[PDB]
């Protein structure tokens, strides 16, 4: 529903917000491979996704609903823990701003 995407619009700016900056900001931009030195991020990780391109596709209105929303943010922690090791920090950060996602994901109105 409209409703709904309202809702999702809410927890995407939640998730863009100051309080979450400590953890959220490996996720703002696509994973740059050439400047990190990651010869391999592009073979191994098929479809990026980040923050900014969730925020480009909710204001041009290319989610038909919420389920289509949450599985982009989805896709890009499952990005960074099919690419990184499970003892890494960027995986901690990630875990972080993802129990924020879920939380509000939940409590989203029928
Ligand atoms: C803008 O900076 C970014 C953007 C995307 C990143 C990363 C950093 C950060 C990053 C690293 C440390 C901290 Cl504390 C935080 C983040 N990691 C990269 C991954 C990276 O560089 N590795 C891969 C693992 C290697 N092991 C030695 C085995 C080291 C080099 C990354 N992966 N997903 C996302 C999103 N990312």
């Amino acid at each position: 529903s409209m409703e709904q995407l309202k809702h999702c619009n809410g927890i995407l700016k939640e998730l863009l917000s100051k309080k979450h900056a400590a953890y959220a900001w490996p996720f703002y931009k696509p994973v740059d491979a050439s400047a990190l030195g990651l010869h391999d991020y592009h073979d191994i990780i098929k479809h990026p996704m980040d923050l900014s391109t969730v925020k480009r596709k909710m204001e041009n209105r290319d989610y038909r609903d919420a389920q289509e929303f949450a599985a982009d943010v989805r896709l890009m922690f499952s990005n960074c823990y099919k690419y990184n090791p499970p003892d890494h920090d960027v995986v901690a950060m990630a875990r972080k701003l993802q129990d924020v996602f879920e939380f509000r994901y939940a409590k989203m109105p029928d």
